[PDB]
Protein backbone atom coordinates (compact mmCIF):
# COMPACT_ATOMS: atom_id res chain seq x y z
CA UNK A 1 0.00 0.00 0.00
CA UNK A 2 0.96 4.01 0.33
CA UNK A 3 4.02 4.52 2.33
CA UNK A 4 5.57 7.45 3.74
CA UNK A 5 8.97 8.47 2.32
CA UNK A 6 10.69 7.44 5.29
CA UNK A 7 8.44 4.24 5.87
CA UNK A 8 6.35 4.65 9.29
CA UNK A 9 4.76 1.49 11.22
CA UNK A 10 4.87 -0.44 14.22
CA UNK A 11 7.51 -2.83 16.01
CA UNK A 12 6.63 -4.81 18.32
CA UNK A 13 9.54 -6.56 21.06
CA UNK A 14 9.30 -9.02 23.68
CA UNK A 15 12.24 -9.65 25.30
CA UNK A 16 12.52 -13.11 27.05
CA UNK A 17 15.98 -14.30 27.69
CA UNK A 18 19.24 -13.70 29.28
CA UNK A 19 21.14 -16.74 27.56
CA UNK A 20 24.68 -18.10 29.08
CA UNK A 21 24.71 -15.96 32.11
CA UNK A 22 25.02 -17.32 35.12
CA UNK A 23 23.00 -15.04 37.31
CA UNK A 24 23.51 -15.05 41.32
CA UNK A 25 20.85 -16.21 44.00
CA UNK A 26 22.05 -13.34 45.84
CA UNK A 27 20.33 -9.58 44.19
CA UNK A 28 21.04 -6.02 43.81
CA UNK A 29 18.14 -4.43 41.46
CA UNK A 30 19.67 -4.26 38.23
CA UNK A 31 18.88 -1.53 35.95
CA UNK A 32 17.71 -2.38 32.62
CA UNK A 33 18.03 1.00 29.85
CA UNK A 34 16.50 1.29 26.64
CA UNK A 35 17.13 3.57 24.18
CA UNK A 36 15.40 4.37 21.43
CA UNK A 37 16.00 7.51 19.33
CA UNK A 38 14.91 10.11 20.64
CA UNK A 39 13.58 8.49 24.30
CA UNK A 40 15.16 6.89 26.72
CA UNK A 41 13.68 5.02 29.97
CA UNK A 42 15.61 3.16 32.82
CA UNK A 43 13.81 -0.26 34.67
CA UNK A 44 14.54 -1.97 37.71
CA UNK A 45 14.80 -5.58 36.78
CA UNK A 46 14.64 -8.25 40.19
CA UNK A 47 15.57 -11.41 39.22
CA UNK A 48 14.39 -14.42 41.85
CA UNK A 49 16.80 -16.82 42.41
CA UNK A 50 18.58 -16.53 39.00
CA UNK A 51 16.23 -16.40 36.70
CA UNK A 52 16.98 -15.47 33.60
CA UNK A 53 13.84 -14.54 32.44
CA UNK A 54 12.71 -11.55 30.68
CA UNK A 55 9.20 -10.42 30.51
CA UNK A 56 9.32 -7.07 29.08
CA UNK A 57 7.03 -5.77 26.05
CA UNK A 58 7.23 -2.91 23.92
CA UNK A 59 5.24 -1.32 21.36
CA UNK A 60 7.21 1.71 19.15
CA UNK A 61 6.03 4.13 16.94
CA UNK A 62 8.60 3.60 14.72
CA UNK A 63 10.23 4.37 11.26
CA UNK A 64 12.79 2.61 8.90
CA UNK A 65 15.84 3.82 10.75
CA UNK A 66 14.74 2.98 14.31
CA UNK A 67 17.42 1.39 16.22
CA UNK A 68 16.64 0.21 20.13
CA UNK A 69 19.59 -0.41 22.38
CA UNK A 70 19.15 -2.64 25.47
CA UNK A 71 21.70 -1.94 28.33
CA UNK A 72 22.25 -4.22 31.31
CA UNK A 73 24.09 -2.67 33.90
CA UNK A 74 25.85 -3.92 37.14
CA UNK A 75 24.77 -7.76 36.66
CA UNK A 76 25.76 -10.24 39.10
CA UNK A 77 27.72 -13.02 38.09
CA UNK A 78 28.27 -16.15 40.61
CA UNK A 79 30.50 -10.70 43.94
CA UNK A 80 31.30 -9.62 40.58
CA UNK A 81 28.60 -6.88 38.46
CA UNK A 82 29.26 -6.97 34.90
CA UNK A 83 27.49 -4.43 32.07
CA UNK A 84 26.51 -5.03 29.03
CA UNK A 85 24.40 -3.58 26.00
CA UNK A 86 22.31 -5.15 23.31
CA UNK A 87 21.54 -2.98 19.90
CA UNK A 88 18.50 -3.97 17.85
CA UNK A 89 18.58 -2.96 14.68
CA UNK A 90 15.23 -2.97 12.39
CA UNK A 91 16.65 -2.99 9.25
CA UNK A 92 18.23 -6.31 10.08
CA UNK A 93 15.23 -8.11 11.25
CA UNK A 94 12.50 -5.87 9.19
CA UNK A 95 11.81 -8.57 6.70
CA UNK A 96 11.58 -11.80 8.62
CA UNK A 97 9.00 -10.25 10.71
CA UNK A 98 7.13 -8.25 8.47
CA UNK A 99 3.11 -9.68 9.39
CA UNK A 100 4.74 -12.19 11.52
CA UNK A 101 6.34 -12.94 14.89
CA UNK A 102 10.25 -13.58 14.56
CA UNK A 103 12.45 -14.89 17.50
CA UNK A 104 16.27 -13.15 16.87
CA UNK A 105 19.45 -12.95 19.34
CA UNK A 106 21.38 -10.26 20.27
CA UNK A 107 24.62 -10.39 21.80
CA UNK A 108 25.07 -8.12 24.96
CA UNK A 109 28.60 -6.46 24.12
CA UNK A 110 30.69 -5.99 27.01
CA UNK A 111 31.81 -2.29 28.41
CA UNK A 112 34.30 -0.28 26.80
CA UNK A 113 34.80 -2.88 23.32
CA UNK A 114 34.49 -9.45 24.77
CA UNK A 115 30.18 -10.81 24.88
CA UNK A 116 28.88 -11.56 27.87
CA UNK A 117 25.74 -13.34 26.60
CA UNK A 118 23.11 -13.40 24.12
CA UNK A 119 19.58 -11.33 24.58
CA UNK A 120 16.88 -13.16 23.31
CA UNK A 121 13.26 -11.68 21.85
CA UNK A 122 10.57 -11.82 20.02
CA UNK A 123 9.86 -8.89 17.19
CA UNK A 124 6.98 -8.07 14.66
CA UNK A 125 6.55 -5.01 12.54
CA UNK A 126 3.81 -4.01 10.78
CA UNK A 127 3.27 -0.82 8.66
CA UNK A 128 1.52 2.22 8.95
CA UNK A 129 -2.42 2.00 8.39
CA UNK A 130 -5.06 4.56 8.01
CA UNK A 131 -6.64 3.33 10.92
CA UNK A 132 -7.17 5.10 14.75
CA UNK A 133 -4.79 4.62 17.48
CA UNK A 134 -7.47 2.55 19.47
CA UNK A 135 -7.61 -0.14 16.89
CA UNK A 136 -4.49 -1.55 16.94
CA UNK A 137 -3.09 -4.01 19.13
CA UNK A 138 -0.65 -2.42 21.97
CA UNK A 139 1.37 -5.96 22.21
CA UNK A 140 2.82 -8.68 20.35
CA UNK A 141 0.94 -11.22 21.71
CA UNK A 142 -1.86 -9.53 21.14
CA UNK A 143 -0.69 -9.06 17.47
CA UNK A 144 -0.10 -12.25 16.35
CA UNK A 145 -3.40 -13.51 17.91
CA UNK A 146 -5.21 -11.29 15.79
CA UNK A 147 -3.08 -11.68 12.61
CA UNK A 148 -3.42 -15.68 12.62
CA UNK A 149 -6.84 -14.72 11.13
CA UNK A 150 -4.84 -13.80 7.98
CA UNK A 151 -4.37 -16.55 5.78
CA UNK A 152 -2.11 -17.29 2.98
CA UNK A 153 -3.79 -17.67 -0.49
CA UNK A 154 -3.25 -20.55 -2.41
CA UNK A 155 -0.81 -19.52 -5.13
CA UNK A 156 0.39 -22.58 -8.23
CA UNK A 157 1.66 -22.31 -11.21
CA UNK A 158 4.33 -23.89 -13.48
CA UNK A 159 6.11 -23.51 -17.26
CA UNK A 160 8.31 -23.22 -18.88
CA UNK A 161 10.13 -19.73 -19.31
CA UNK A 162 13.61 -17.75 -20.42
CA UNK A 163 15.46 -16.08 -17.42
CA UNK A 164 19.03 -14.12 -17.55
CA UNK A 165 20.73 -18.19 -20.32
CA UNK A 166 17.82 -20.78 -21.34
CA UNK A 167 14.10 -21.71 -20.47
CA UNK A 168 13.14 -23.18 -17.38
CA UNK A 169 10.18 -25.07 -15.72
CA UNK A 170 9.59 -22.11 -13.02
CA UNK A 171 7.52 -23.28 -10.18
CA UNK A 172 5.78 -20.54 -8.35
CA UNK A 173 4.05 -21.31 -5.14
CA UNK A 174 2.39 -18.18 -2.93
CA UNK A 175 5.36 -15.04 -3.01
CA UNK A 176 8.08 -17.87 -3.60
CA UNK A 177 9.33 -19.15 -7.49
CA UNK A 178 11.73 -21.67 -7.86
CA UNK A 179 13.69 -22.32 -11.16
CA UNK A 180 13.84 -25.94 -12.44
CA UNK A 181 15.83 -27.67 -14.52
CA UNK A 182 14.04 -29.44 -17.45
CA UNK A 183 10.40 -29.82 -16.18
CA UNK A 184 11.40 -31.21 -12.79
CA UNK A 185 14.46 -32.04 -12.96
CA UNK A 186 16.44 -30.25 -10.97
CA UNK A 187 15.74 -27.03 -8.33
CA UNK A 188 17.74 -24.03 -9.77
CA UNK A 189 17.56 -21.40 -8.11
CA UNK A 190 14.61 -19.66 -5.51
CA UNK A 191 13.95 -15.31 -5.68
CA UNK A 192 11.09 -14.56 -3.05
CA UNK A 193 9.29 -12.24 -4.56
CA UNK A 194 8.91 -8.99 -2.59
CA UNK A 195 5.81 -7.81 -1.03
CA UNK A 196 6.30 -4.00 -1.59
CA UNK A 197 7.15 -3.04 -5.09
CA UNK A 198 5.42 -4.72 -8.19
CA UNK A 199 6.60 -6.91 -11.49
CA UNK A 200 5.96 -4.69 -14.65
CA UNK A 201 6.11 -7.00 -17.79
CA UNK A 202 8.80 -4.82 -19.99
CA UNK A 203 8.69 -2.81 -23.64
CA UNK A 204 12.46 -2.40 -24.31
CA UNK A 205 13.73 -6.27 -25.90
CA UNK A 206 17.22 -6.76 -25.48
CA UNK A 207 19.12 -7.07 -29.09
CA UNK A 208 20.16 -10.98 -28.26
CA UNK A 209 16.72 -11.89 -26.81
CA UNK A 210 14.63 -10.29 -30.23
CA UNK A 211 16.77 -13.15 -32.68
CA UNK A 212 16.05 -16.38 -29.93
CA UNK A 213 12.11 -15.67 -31.17
CA UNK A 214 11.49 -13.85 -27.27
CA UNK A 215 8.41 -11.31 -27.53
CA UNK A 216 7.51 -9.92 -24.32
CA UNK A 217 9.23 -9.67 -21.42
CA UNK A 218 9.45 -9.92 -17.35
CA UNK A 219 10.64 -7.90 -14.70
CA UNK A 220 10.53 -8.97 -10.86
CA UNK A 221 11.87 -7.80 -7.77
CA UNK A 222 12.52 -9.79 -4.62
CA UNK A 223 12.75 -8.42 -0.81
CA UNK A 224 16.35 -8.63 -0.89
CA UNK A 225 16.48 -5.36 -3.53
CA UNK A 226 17.70 -7.51 -5.85
CA UNK A 227 16.44 -7.80 -9.91
CA UNK A 228 15.74 -10.71 -12.39
CA UNK A 229 14.32 -10.30 -15.89
CA UNK A 230 11.83 -12.87 -17.23
CA UNK A 231 11.32 -13.52 -20.80
CA UNK A 232 8.65 -15.29 -23.27
CA UNK A 233 8.49 -16.06 -26.53
CA UNK A 234 4.57 -15.80 -26.60
CA UNK A 235 2.48 -12.73 -25.37
CA UNK A 236 -0.58 -14.36 -23.50
CA UNK A 237 2.01 -16.14 -21.34
CA UNK A 238 3.57 -12.84 -19.98
CA UNK A 239 0.15 -11.25 -19.18
CA UNK A 240 -0.81 -15.13 -17.65
CA UNK A 241 2.54 -15.24 -15.29
CA UNK A 242 2.30 -11.28 -14.15
CA UNK A 243 -1.25 -11.82 -13.56
CA UNK A 244 -0.88 -14.43 -10.80
CA UNK A 245 2.79 -13.66 -9.33
CA UNK A 246 1.14 -10.14 -8.38
CA UNK A 247 -2.21 -11.56 -7.09
CA UNK A 248 -3.21 -10.89 -3.41
CA UNK A 249 -0.91 -12.31 -1.90
CA UNK A 250 -3.09 -12.52 1.47
CA UNK A 251 -6.64 -12.65 2.59
CA UNK A 252 -8.60 -12.17 5.67
CA UNK A 253 -10.34 -14.88 7.83
CA UNK A 254 -14.12 -14.68 7.94
CA UNK A 255 -15.99 -13.01 10.85
CA UNK A 256 -12.32 -11.23 12.56
CA UNK A 257 -14.07 -7.80 12.13
CA UNK A 258 -10.71 -6.42 12.92
CA UNK A 259 -10.42 -2.63 11.48
CA UNK A 260 -6.70 -2.98 11.51
CA UNK A 261 -6.57 -6.76 10.22
CA UNK A 262 -8.65 -4.87 7.34
CA UNK A 263 -6.51 -2.48 6.29
CA UNK A 264 -3.10 -4.74 6.76
CA UNK A 265 -4.98 -7.21 4.05
CA UNK A 266 -5.55 -4.12 1.68
CA UNK A 267 -2.12 -3.00 2.59
CA UNK A 268 -1.04 -6.31 0.65
CA UNK B 1 13.07 31.39 21.52
CA UNK B 2 11.49 29.71 18.44
CA UNK B 3 8.73 26.57 19.19
CA UNK B 4 7.29 24.40 16.03
CA UNK B 5 3.54 25.55 15.70
CA UNK B 6 2.92 22.68 18.44
CA UNK B 7 5.87 23.16 20.78
CA UNK B 8 8.21 20.21 21.11
CA UNK B 9 10.68 19.24 23.66
CA UNK B 10 11.47 16.83 25.91
CA UNK B 11 9.71 15.47 29.27
CA UNK B 12 11.65 13.52 31.81
CA UNK B 13 9.73 11.17 34.67
CA UNK B 14 10.97 9.82 37.44
CA UNK B 15 8.59 7.37 39.27
CA UNK B 16 9.07 7.50 43.00
CA UNK B 17 6.36 5.41 45.16
CA UNK B 18 3.46 4.16 45.45
CA UNK B 19 1.34 5.94 49.15
CA UNK B 20 -1.71 4.45 50.97
CA UNK B 21 -1.28 1.07 49.58
CA UNK B 22 -0.27 -1.68 51.68
CA UNK B 23 2.04 -4.26 49.34
CA UNK B 24 1.83 -7.78 50.69
CA UNK B 25 5.14 -9.71 51.53
CA UNK B 26 4.30 -12.61 49.50
CA UNK B 27 5.07 -11.49 45.69
CA UNK B 28 3.50 -12.33 42.37
CA UNK B 29 5.33 -9.82 39.50
CA UNK B 30 3.37 -6.71 38.98
CA UNK B 31 3.05 -5.74 35.32
CA UNK B 32 3.66 -1.98 34.79
CA UNK B 33 2.13 -0.69 31.61
CA UNK B 34 2.98 2.98 30.71
CA UNK B 35 1.18 4.13 28.15
CA UNK B 36 2.39 7.52 25.80
CA UNK B 37 0.53 8.40 22.45
CA UNK B 38 2.35 6.26 19.31
CA UNK B 39 4.24 4.24 22.03
CA UNK B 40 3.74 1.51 24.64
CA UNK B 41 5.29 -0.68 27.67
CA UNK B 42 5.04 -3.29 29.50
CA UNK B 43 6.97 -3.95 32.95
CA UNK B 44 7.45 -6.28 35.43
CA UNK B 45 7.47 -4.86 38.81
CA UNK B 46 8.70 -6.84 41.44
CA UNK B 47 9.04 -5.19 45.20
CA UNK B 48 11.40 -7.33 47.48
CA UNK B 49 9.14 -7.49 50.75
CA UNK B 50 6.09 -4.49 50.91
CA UNK B 51 8.83 -1.89 49.23
CA UNK B 52 6.47 0.78 47.86
CA UNK B 53 9.54 2.46 46.16
CA UNK B 54 9.61 2.80 42.81
CA UNK B 55 12.81 3.82 40.78
CA UNK B 56 12.02 4.10 37.29
CA UNK B 57 13.03 6.60 34.84
CA UNK B 58 11.55 7.91 31.65
CA UNK B 59 12.46 10.44 29.06
CA UNK B 60 9.96 11.23 26.04
CA UNK B 61 11.23 13.23 23.47
CA UNK B 62 7.25 14.78 23.62
CA UNK B 63 4.79 17.25 22.43
CA UNK B 64 2.41 19.68 24.12
CA UNK B 65 -0.44 17.50 24.16
CA UNK B 66 1.36 14.70 25.67
CA UNK B 67 -0.10 12.54 28.01
CA UNK B 68 1.32 9.49 29.59
CA UNK B 69 -0.40 6.47 31.69
CA UNK B 70 0.83 4.57 34.32
CA UNK B 71 -1.24 1.12 34.85
CA UNK B 72 -0.53 -1.30 37.29
CA UNK B 73 -1.45 -4.80 37.47
CA UNK B 74 -2.63 -6.96 39.67
CA UNK B 75 -1.20 -5.73 43.23
CA UNK B 76 -1.22 -7.45 45.83
CA UNK B 77 -2.71 -6.20 49.28
CA UNK B 78 -1.92 -7.55 52.75
CA UNK B 79 -4.93 -12.30 48.35
CA UNK B 80 -6.38 -9.58 46.95
CA UNK B 81 -5.26 -8.32 43.85
CA UNK B 82 -6.05 -4.79 42.64
CA UNK B 83 -5.79 -3.01 39.31
CA UNK B 84 -4.98 0.79 38.46
CA UNK B 85 -4.07 3.26 36.32
CA UNK B 86 -2.22 6.69 36.95
CA UNK B 87 -1.82 9.50 33.75
CA UNK B 88 0.03 12.78 34.01
CA UNK B 89 -1.15 15.24 31.89
CA UNK B 90 2.04 17.99 30.40
CA UNK B 91 -0.43 20.68 30.16
CA UNK B 92 -1.06 19.99 34.02
CA UNK B 93 2.53 20.38 35.28
CA UNK B 94 4.40 21.59 31.84
CA UNK B 95 4.23 25.42 33.76
CA UNK B 96 5.58 23.51 37.32
CA UNK B 97 8.42 22.04 35.55
CA UNK B 98 9.80 24.15 32.98
CA UNK B 99 13.19 23.85 33.36
CA UNK B 100 13.26 23.36 37.01
CA UNK B 101 12.15 19.52 38.99
CA UNK B 102 8.74 18.86 39.89
CA UNK B 103 7.25 16.59 42.79
CA UNK B 104 3.69 15.99 41.63
CA UNK B 105 0.51 13.94 42.92
CA UNK B 106 -1.02 11.83 40.43
CA UNK B 107 -3.86 9.45 41.57
CA UNK B 108 -4.23 5.59 40.51
CA UNK B 109 -7.78 5.28 39.75
CA UNK B 110 -9.41 1.89 40.46
CA UNK B 111 -10.42 -0.31 37.49
CA UNK B 112 -13.82 0.16 36.15
CA UNK B 113 -14.71 3.62 37.54
CA UNK B 114 -12.39 4.51 43.55
CA UNK B 115 -8.73 5.59 44.34
CA UNK B 116 -6.39 3.56 45.13
CA UNK B 117 -3.50 4.64 46.15
CA UNK B 118 -1.15 7.74 44.96
CA UNK B 119 1.65 7.37 42.84
CA UNK B 120 4.44 9.74 43.28
CA UNK B 121 6.47 11.09 40.62
CA UNK B 122 9.52 13.80 39.69
CA UNK B 123 9.18 15.70 36.14
CA UNK B 124 10.74 18.59 34.62
CA UNK B 125 10.19 20.14 31.33
CA UNK B 126 12.71 21.16 28.32
CA UNK B 127 11.96 22.64 25.41
CA UNK B 128 13.27 21.80 21.99
CA UNK B 129 16.62 22.92 21.02
CA UNK B 130 18.74 23.17 17.97
CA UNK B 131 21.27 21.14 19.39
CA UNK B 132 22.52 17.27 19.04
CA UNK B 133 20.70 14.45 20.57
CA UNK B 134 24.14 12.94 22.23
CA UNK B 135 24.17 16.08 23.62
CA UNK B 136 21.37 16.20 26.07
CA UNK B 137 20.96 14.35 29.26
CA UNK B 138 19.13 10.84 29.44
CA UNK B 139 17.89 11.21 32.70
CA UNK B 140 15.91 13.37 35.13
CA UNK B 141 18.84 13.31 37.97
CA UNK B 142 21.55 14.30 34.97
CA UNK B 143 19.01 17.09 33.87
CA UNK B 144 19.06 18.97 37.04
CA UNK B 145 22.50 18.19 37.70
CA UNK B 146 23.25 20.76 34.67
CA UNK B 147 20.48 22.87 35.22
CA UNK B 148 22.29 24.21 38.78
CA UNK B 149 24.48 26.04 36.66
CA UNK B 150 21.97 28.33 35.32
CA UNK B 151 21.69 31.25 37.61
CA UNK B 152 18.48 33.57 37.81
CA UNK B 153 19.64 37.14 37.60
CA UNK B 154 19.07 39.60 40.04
CA UNK B 155 15.85 42.18 38.72
CA UNK B 156 14.76 44.72 41.05
CA UNK B 157 12.99 47.88 40.24
CA UNK B 158 10.24 49.89 41.50
CA UNK B 159 7.88 52.95 40.93
CA UNK B 160 4.81 54.32 40.68
CA UNK B 161 2.02 53.17 37.47
CA UNK B 162 -1.30 53.17 36.09
CA UNK B 163 -3.23 50.20 35.73
CA UNK B 164 -6.79 48.26 34.50
CA UNK B 165 -8.20 52.13 38.42
CA UNK B 166 -5.08 53.83 40.12
CA UNK B 167 -1.99 54.46 40.19
CA UNK B 168 0.57 51.54 42.47
CA UNK B 169 3.85 51.24 44.01
CA UNK B 170 4.90 48.12 41.28
CA UNK B 171 7.77 46.09 42.57
CA UNK B 172 9.31 43.88 40.05
CA UNK B 173 11.58 40.95 40.91
CA UNK B 174 13.15 38.31 38.61
CA UNK B 175 10.34 37.95 36.28
CA UNK B 176 7.56 38.29 39.21
CA UNK B 177 6.05 41.61 40.04
CA UNK B 178 3.73 43.02 42.64
CA UNK B 179 1.09 45.53 43.09
CA UNK B 180 1.63 47.43 46.33
CA UNK B 181 -1.16 49.85 48.58
CA UNK B 182 0.63 53.60 48.20
CA UNK B 183 4.47 52.65 48.39
CA UNK B 184 4.70 50.11 50.66
CA UNK B 185 1.16 49.94 52.08
CA UNK B 186 0.06 46.34 51.20
CA UNK B 187 0.81 44.00 48.19
CA UNK B 188 -2.28 43.82 46.21
CA UNK B 189 -1.59 41.16 43.48
CA UNK B 190 0.85 39.53 41.89
CA UNK B 191 1.31 38.90 38.01
CA UNK B 192 4.25 36.47 37.12
CA UNK B 193 5.49 37.42 33.55
CA UNK B 194 5.51 34.68 31.11
CA UNK B 195 9.15 32.99 30.01
CA UNK B 196 7.59 33.21 26.41
CA UNK B 197 5.47 36.30 25.22
CA UNK B 198 7.07 39.18 25.31
CA UNK B 199 5.53 42.57 26.75
CA UNK B 200 5.00 45.17 24.35
CA UNK B 201 4.27 49.21 24.65
CA UNK B 202 1.05 50.38 23.48
CA UNK B 203 0.27 52.74 20.74
CA UNK B 204 -3.92 52.40 21.14
CA UNK B 205 -4.58 54.61 24.31
CA UNK B 206 -8.00 54.46 26.17
CA UNK B 207 -10.50 57.62 25.79
CA UNK B 208 -9.99 57.36 29.50
CA UNK B 209 -6.48 57.15 29.96
CA UNK B 210 -6.03 60.14 27.61
CA UNK B 211 -7.69 62.35 29.68
CA UNK B 212 -5.88 61.37 33.15
CA UNK B 213 -2.73 62.63 31.38
CA UNK B 214 -1.35 59.13 30.56
CA UNK B 215 0.46 58.97 27.19
CA UNK B 216 2.55 55.57 26.92
CA UNK B 217 0.96 52.36 28.14
CA UNK B 218 2.71 48.31 28.34
CA UNK B 219 0.91 45.36 27.73
CA UNK B 220 2.47 42.51 29.31
CA UNK B 221 1.04 38.60 29.30
CA UNK B 222 1.87 35.83 32.46
CA UNK B 223 2.43 32.26 32.25
CA UNK B 224 -1.41 31.43 32.50
CA UNK B 225 -2.25 33.54 29.28
CA UNK B 226 -3.98 36.76 31.01
CA UNK B 227 -2.97 39.90 30.24
CA UNK B 228 -2.53 42.99 31.85
CA UNK B 229 -2.63 46.87 30.72
CA UNK B 230 0.09 48.93 32.45
CA UNK B 231 0.12 52.58 31.80
CA UNK B 232 2.44 55.55 32.82
CA UNK B 233 1.99 59.47 32.52
CA UNK B 234 5.55 59.84 31.36
CA UNK B 235 7.39 58.50 28.34
CA UNK B 236 11.05 57.85 29.64
CA UNK B 237 9.25 55.71 32.20
CA UNK B 238 7.45 52.92 29.82
CA UNK B 239 10.73 52.62 28.13
CA UNK B 240 12.25 51.83 31.43
CA UNK B 241 10.02 49.47 32.90
CA UNK B 242 9.89 47.34 29.66
CA UNK B 243 13.72 47.59 29.04
CA UNK B 244 14.13 45.97 32.41
CA UNK B 245 11.05 43.58 32.59
CA UNK B 246 11.62 41.66 29.30
CA UNK B 247 15.50 41.60 29.98
CA UNK B 248 17.57 37.86 30.03
CA UNK B 249 15.50 36.23 32.95
CA UNK B 250 18.07 33.55 33.19
CA UNK B 251 22.47 33.38 32.78
CA UNK B 252 24.95 30.37 32.95
CA UNK B 253 27.32 29.86 35.32
CA UNK B 254 31.22 30.19 34.12
CA UNK B 255 33.06 27.25 33.12
CA UNK B 256 29.58 24.96 32.44
CA UNK B 257 30.88 24.28 28.75
CA UNK B 258 27.75 22.39 27.83
CA UNK B 259 25.71 22.73 24.80
CA UNK B 260 22.45 22.16 25.69
CA UNK B 261 22.57 24.86 28.67
CA UNK B 262 24.02 27.53 26.22
CA UNK B 263 20.84 27.28 23.76
CA UNK B 264 18.20 26.53 26.68
CA UNK B 265 19.42 30.20 28.19
CA UNK B 266 19.69 31.52 24.83
CA UNK B 267 15.92 30.11 23.98
CA UNK B 268 14.78 32.41 27.16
Amino acid sequence: GHMAPLPLGRFYIHLNSILNISISEVHSPIKIIVNTPTQNMQLPWQAVNGNNRLDHDFAFHVDDNFKVSFMFLDIPIEIKKVSGTATLNLGNVKDSCFGKAFNVEIPIISRGFRTLGNLTLTCLYIPELSVPEQELPFTLEQATMDLRHVRSNYLYNEGYLYRLIRRRFVVLRSKQLNFYAEKGGQYLDTFQLSKTVVSIPMVNFSEAVSNLGLVAGILATSVDRRHVQLFADSKKVCQKWLQVMNSRSFALDRGTEKLWLQEYVNFM
